[PDB]
């Protein structure tokens, strides 16, 4: 399973916590209706570097089986986690579990791609601003390179 050769692999999962534990805190929604992400997305098994490899193709192949996922993994149907909600949390986590060091840039563009459908015009800027607040602190250096043109 985990490689974890030296130092524990416990990281990864939660790094992939965080992501649940934040919109738990932030959005203030019962715990149960957000904790069921993990509940589609095992970290344990899939918490180390080695498992990301794996986790790509999950993402390309199991993307719409685990968006799907979070229905049956509660008692009500997908549509309670409100649509931007849920639509950024599991696809932001679901790659932030491979992306763990990846650019910001990449993965709030992919989000902001999303939040066109979902948001629209409020969306794109609402789930910039939400993944910001937390990548100016994960990422400082890059944040403060704000290039207009």
């Amino acid at each position: 399973g985990p490689g974890s050769m030296k130092k524990s692999a416990r990281r990864q999962s939660r790094e992939l916590a965080t992501q649940g534990l934040y919109q738990w805190l932030l959005s203030n929604a019962a715990p149960g209706e957000i904790d069921a992400q993990l509940r589609g997305a095992l970290g344990y098994d899939k918490a180390d570097k080695t498992l990301l490899d794996t986790i790509l193709h999950g993402v390309i192949r199991e993307h719409a089986t685990l968006a799907e996922a979070i229905s049956p993994s509660l008692d009500r149907p997908i549509d309670q986690l409100s649509p931007v909600e849920r639509a950024v949390l599991l696809i932001a986590t679901y790659e932030l579990t491979h992306q763990i060091e990846t650019p910001y840039r990449v993965i709030i563009n992919e989000a902001v791609e999303l939040a066109k459908t979902f948001g629209g015009s409020d969306g794109y800027k609402y789930v910039n601003g939400v993944l910001d607040k937390l990548a100016v602190k994960l990422r400082p250096a890059e944040t403060q390179a704000r290039r207009g043109a």
